[PDB]
C-alpha cells in the first residue's frame, strides 16, 4: 500500500535489495519514517500501469532506458538537486537520466556486462568469440562446457550483435533517430548468426536462462559466462575461483555491450516527494549507504565520485569500466522499451527454429515504433505536451475524434476555417472535462476508458467550440 509518511521502494531482484533495506533502517532510525523495499516481478512493466491509478511505489529503481517513457507519461517527478550535490556524481551519469533537459531520476551506478571465466578450468580466457567452439570440443571431452549465458534476455546477446556494427538507433545531431534502426544490418546479422551457429553445433543450448547459466558456472560445469556485477556475490559464496575480463572480440572488433545506469525515480504521484529527495540524497548516495547496498550485491562502478575512487581499484570494477568504454550507453528514448521487446523475440526466434536469422531480424527492423512526437506533429505544441500522458492506443482514439470534431465544426460554419491552433484551448478544457467525467463515473462504480468515452469527448469538444463561436459572434456585434 502507498500512504503518506511511509516510503515504498521498488527494485529489481538481482540487485542488492537487502542492502537497500538496510539503509531503510538507517533512515527510519533517524527520521522515524518506515522504509519498505520490495522486488516484484515485471516491476518496470507494472510501474506504468499502476502509476495511472496512482498506487505505484514512491521510488522506482531501474536502468535509465526505462525512464524515458515514464518521463513522457509524466510518471516521474522533476529532480531538483543543488549544484553542490550534482557535482558529487559523475557528469556522465547525470546525462543518462536527463529527459527534455529535465533531470527525472538520480543515477546510482553504471553497470556493464563482462566476461567471467573459471581460472582453474581456463588458464587464459579467450580473446575472440571465434575461439570458443574449439574450446568446447576440448571442454566437452572433460565433461564440461565452454560458455553458458542466458539467451532469454537480449541484454546479453547484444554485445555480440552490436560488435561487427549492429546498432539500436542512429544518433546524429544530438537526437536519436527513430526512423533509423540498425537491427537488420549486415553487421548485426553476422553477430546473431554466429550465436545461432553455436546453437546449431550444440555449443550452447537455446533454452538456457539466467538461472541455468548462473547455476552451471558456480558448480564448475561450465568455464565461462557473461554477466554483470550483481553476479559476483553469489559466485564469491561458491568455491569457484573466477576472473573478470574484457569481452571477447568479434571479427577483430570489440564486443560493444549496452551500458545501463541504475537510476532512482521519484513518483509524480507521491505525497512524500520531500522524503524521497532526502532519502536518496543524504542516505542512499553517500559512501556509507552505497557501501551498504554494495555489500549485498555489487553495484559495479558507482556514480558517486567519492566512493568510486575506492571501487575502481578492484580489477573487477575497472574490468567492468573497460567494457563500458568499449560499448555504448543505452538511449533513454520512450521507444527503447519497444526496441528491447522487438529484439528479444528475434533472438529467441533465431535460437529456436522458429524462423531464420534473416527473417527474425527483418521483423525486429520492420516494426513500426510508436511516436507521440510524430502523432502530435501537426497539433499545437502546448496541446501536445498535455497529450503525451495518454498511451499510444488511446491517442489514436483522441486524434481521430478531435479531427472529426474539427471537420464537423468547419462543416457547420462556412465563414471560418479554424486552424487546429485556434481550437487548441477548447480541446484542453475538453480533455480535462473528460478526465473528470471518467472520475465522477469512476465513483458510482462504473469503470470507463477513453475508448468507451469517445462519444463524450466528441460532444464536449463541439459544445465548447459552439460556445467560443457564440463568444466571437457577440464580439463582432457593435
Ligand atoms: O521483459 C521485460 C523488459 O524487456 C526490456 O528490458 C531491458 C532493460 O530495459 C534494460 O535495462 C536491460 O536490463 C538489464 C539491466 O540493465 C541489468 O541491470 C540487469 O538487471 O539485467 C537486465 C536484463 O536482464 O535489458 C533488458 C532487455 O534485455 C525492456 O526495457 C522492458 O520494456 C521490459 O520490461
Amino acid at each position: 500500500k502507498i500512504e503518506e509518511g511511509k516510503l515504498v521502494i521498488w527494485i529489481n531482484g538481482d540487485k542488492g535489495y537487502n542492502g537497500l533495506a538496510e539503509v531503510g533502517k538507517k533512515f527510519e532510525k533517524d527520521t522515524g519514517i518506515k522504509v519498505t523495499v520490495e522486488h516484484p516481478d515485471k516491476l518496470e512493466e507494472k510501474f506504468p500501469q499502476v502509476a495511472a491509478t496512482g498506487d505505484g511505489p514512491d521510488i522506482i529503481f531501474w536502468a535509465h532506458d526505462r525512464f524515458g517513457g515514464y518521463a513522457q507519461s509524466g510518471l516521474l517527478a522533476e529532480i531538483t538537486p543543488d549544484k553542490a550535490f550534482q557535482d558529487k556524481l559523475y557528469p556522465f551519469t547525470w546525462d543518462a537520466v536527463r529527459y527534455n533537459g529535465k533531470l527525472i531520476a538520480y543515477p546510482i551506478a553504471v553497470e556493464a556486462l563482462s566476461l567471467i571465466y573459471n581460472k582453474d578450468l581456463l588458464p587464459n580466457p579467450p580473446k575472440t568469440w571465434e575461439e570458443i567452439p574449439a574450446l568446447d570440443k576440448e571442454l566437452k571431452a572433460k565433461g564440461k562446457s565452454a560458455l553458458m549465458f542466458n539467451l532469454q534476455e537480449p541484454y546479453f546477446t547484444w554485445p555480440l550483435i552490436a560488435a561487427d556494427g549492429g546498432y539500436a538507433f542512429k544518433y546524429e545531431n544530438g537526437k536519436y533517430d527513430i526512423k533509423d534502426v540498425g537491427v537488420d544490418n549486415a553487421g548485426a546479422k553476422a553477430g546473431l548468426t554466429f550465436l545461432v551457429d553455436l546453437i546449431k553445433n550444440k555449443h550452447m543450448n537455446a533454452d538456457t536462462d539466467y538461472s541455468i547459466a548462473e547455476a552451471a558456472f558456480n558448480k564448475g560445469e561450465t568455464a565461462m559466462t557473461i554477466n554483470g556485477p550483481w553476479a559476483w556475490s553469489n559466485i564469491d559464496t561458491s568455491k569457484v575461483n573466477y576472473g573478470v575480463t574484457v569481452l571477447p572480440t568479434f571479427k577483430g572488433q570489440p564486443s560493444k555491450p549496452f551500458v545501463g545506469v541504475l537510476s532512482a525515480g521519484i513518483n509524480a504521484a507521491s505525497p512524500n516527494k520531500e522524503l524521497a529527495k532526502e532519502f536518496l540524497e543524504n542516505y542512499l548516495l553517500t559512501d556509507e549507504g552505497l557501501e551498504a547496498v554494495n555489500k549485498d550485491k555489487p553495484l559495479g562502478a558507482v556514480a558517486l565520485k567519492s566512493y568510486e575512487e575506492e571501487l575502481a581499484k578492484d580489477p573487477r570494477i575497472a574490468a567492468t569500466m573497460e567494457n563500458a568504454q568499449k560499448g555504448e550507453i543505452m538511449p533513454n528514448i520512450p521507444q527503447m522499451s519497444a526496441f528491447w521487446y522487438a529484439v528479444r523475440t528475434a533472438v529467441i526466434n533465431a535460437a529456436s527454429g522458429r524462423q531464420t536469422v534473416d527473417e527474425a531480424l527483418k521483423d525486429a527492423q520492420t516494426h513500426n515504433f510508436d511516436d507521440k512526437e510524430m502523432l502530435l506533429q501537426e497539433f499545437p505544441e502546448q496541446l501536445t505536451n498535455y497529450l503525451l500522458k495518454y498511451d499510444y492506443r488511446d491517442l489514436e482514439i483522441i486524434k481521430a475524434v478531435i479531427l472529426k470534431a474539427k471537420k464537423s465544426f468547419n462543416s457547420r460554419h462556412e465563414d471560418m476555417h479554424y486552424m487546429l491552433e485556434d481550437i487548441e484551448d477548447e480541446i484542453l478544457t475538453s480533455l480535462k472535462r473528460l478526465k473528470k467525467a471518467i472520475h465522477d463515473r469512476g465513483v458510482k462504480g462504473q469503470k470507463e476508458t477513453i475508448k468507451s468515452m469517445q462519444a463524450y469527448l466528441m460532444q464536449t469538444i463541439l459544445t465548447e467550440l459552439e460556445e467560443t463561436h457564440a463568444l466571437y459572434m457577440r464580439r463582432k456585434n457593435m
